[PDB]
């Protein structure tokens, strides 16, 4: 008998993948420990390492699917609330690799969505946040909401307090890679709230994702104005992923909302949609509900106008080598913008920037606590 | 331009030490994030592949020291505490990812010990844990020792708490992998006890490590009687790895002062020397401050009477492929001591079990809560 490892050839074809899996060392957000990982790969077919093909991600959703059970399992016969918290987490982590780069079964998708929303509403009944959690209704779409508050908060010991909205990416659920970002704000004493827009969080494979994010955001702004717990001349919008992509729209459309914004790798135009690698056209299909033939016109459409002035400081963390929103159109949206627009740009980084995460998050949370300063905080 | 990635040949090479390196997702020990070790193995010299060669491990040290200079980099330009602390825990973890398995210089390695506690003291500082750090004399001995109680503790709005003394392996650090396993009780609003004995934490390569740790236990055992903020009925020993080993010794001379013990892959004896893999012999010669020809005479000496009495509950956590301490050994200790001994063995797991961590530490928590409870908590 040989130790339960993963593969070489498994392990070196996930390379892009593992600091996504990873993510940020958080203390809220479900995360997987490395034994997951290898829980999930160690008995991986072998011969099955394309990550452009169908069959891997059926897979990859299979076993992931049984560690995201497992932990289900350890939760339900858990013997104390800190232990039951913490296996839901775990599970939560788990069947979010399973689902994240997985289309091929609409409702199994949802149904994973649905066990991670689960696990966080449990976790929250647990937690020492204060969560305000609600619909934000925007015409006839109730779109889930979380106001989320500082360790030991109370508003009869604080001042309102800044605000930083974060958005999902494409393939992001809310509570995971969003949740973890948001720490480095709640670390900060800051307010954050984070959302289920159309095709987004629990939202994905249900509606499609809105161009337009921004419509959704703007009633997030009115929500924060008539809170008296948070101060509404103090916000910060932050997008990662093609959440990045709706950050440039709320600085050219809402931008004076915003002492700033952060684009955490979102560009102003996509790639051509057919060369796209890996699971991207699938993943773009999924998230707007249409088929391959109908894509790079909304690709076309999504395309900024970067002439349109931005109305606010603008913070952009971006990879030299991103395959999604290329480093060229990002610099030249970056030199119109001029001294509203600061470009962090890693010279060896692939898209998102993963592999410095940590160190990016740690300039980016100071870098918006200084903004707000800039507004008289 | 290829993006930052580690080898394959290095990542297969690494397997059994990615458990290690990564442990567990904790709140205040320092740990690494993926993009860590991509930064640290990234540009690792090819051709360089033996675990058990010394070139291979000064190589390691100095990629993994500059990961940790960077660390320390950004934490003297943070803008603000909480940054600080991130960065300087960030900074401690690769430090000690640096020297862990590094000793042909001394005071190299020893100086890299002194940069992991600076961090941590440093950390404490700005930490929202209540830490009592002082030296208890066993005879000429000062021996370091951090009391540290629950997040929110106030003596005026507790009774006495359950205390769990927590014991290095033969190359752990006090403040990562120990402070990480005791985050599980102070989860469940436990006192800890983590403290550095002769060749342990900051003393390893000072003085010799001693075989007889329980009398250094018993030390400390008198200081938490003493405590009033400590139920000194309600005591719990834990040991990992060499730990695990001081954990069986303090179950047989000292076990009536416990409620209950646990041994996370530690051994009444261990393979012999001569034949041990990777730098285990180094390891087992730093730490003892010996050379090769000394080594299997302590190893006798070291070797358990099994017949002497188990005095308390001991937990055993031990993988079926250990090849340090064989479970044949740690199976014939079971058999002997009956009731008193529970062991949890892994079929497929190497020595600590480190993909099962998670699960597991689950399961030894709600176990020792168990065990106060049976004496009447
Ligand atoms: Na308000
Ligand atoms: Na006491």
């Amino acid at each position: 008998n040989k130790p339960n490892r993963i593969s070489p050839e498994l392990l070196a074809t996930c390379g892009y993948f593992m600091p996504r899996i990873f993510f940020l060392n958080s203390q809220y957000a479900p995360q997987v420990h490395w034994g997951d990982v290898v829980a999930a790969l160690s008995h991986f077919p072998a011969g099955n390492l394309d990550l452009s093909s169908e069959e891997f991600w059926y897979e990859w959703m299979i076993n992931w699917s049984k560690v995201g059970d497992s932990y289900i399992n350890i939760a339900n016969s858990a013997k104390s609330e800190v232990s039951h918290v913490r296996a839901l987490r775990s599970a939560a982590a788990c069947y979010h690799w399973a689902e994240f780069m997985y289309f091929s079964d609409r409702s199994r998708k949802i149904q994973l969505r649905e066990y991670i929303r689960s696990c966080f509403l449990s976790s929250i009944k647990y937690s020492d946040l204060l969560v305000d959690h609600q619909y934000i209704v925007v015409d006839k779409f109730h779109m889930p909401f979380f106001l989320i508050f500082p360790k030991g908060y109370k508003e009869e010991e604080n001042h309102p307090l800044p605000c930083v909205i974060l958005s999902n990416g494409l393939d992001s659920m809310t509570e995971i890679e969003i949740l973890s970002l948001a720490e480095f704000f709640l670390g900060k004493n800051m307010a954050v709230a984070i959302f289920d827009g159309p095709g987004q969080g629990i939202n994905l494979g249900k509606s499609p994702i809105a161009i337009d994010m921004e419509l959704y955001v703007s009633s997030i702004v009115k929500l924060l104005e008539d809170d008296a717990r948070i101060n509404s001349n103090l916000l910060c919008f932050l997008g990662i992923s093609f959440g990045g992509y709706f950050a440039l729209r709320v600085a050219q459309r809402i931008g004076d909302k915003f002492c700033c914004i952060v684009n955490l790798s979102g560009g102003p135009e996509i790639a051509e949609f057919d060369k796209l690698p890996r699971r991207l056209k699938e993943d773009f299909q999924f998230a707007f509900m249409q088929d391959n033939s109908h894509m790079q016109s909304i690709f076309d459409e999504i395309k900024l106008d970067i002439s349109l002035p931005c109305k606010t400081k603008v913070f952009t963390v971006h990879g030299e080598l991103d395959d999604i929103f290329q480093i060229d159109k990002v610099k030249k949206l970056d030199q119109l913008w001029g001294d509203n627009h600061q470009l962090l740009c890693y010279e060896s980084e692939a898209h998102v920037c993963l592999n410095k995460i940590n160190e990016y998050m740690i300039q980016v949370s100071d870098w918006v606590s200084e903004q707000f300063w800039l507004n008289g905080y």
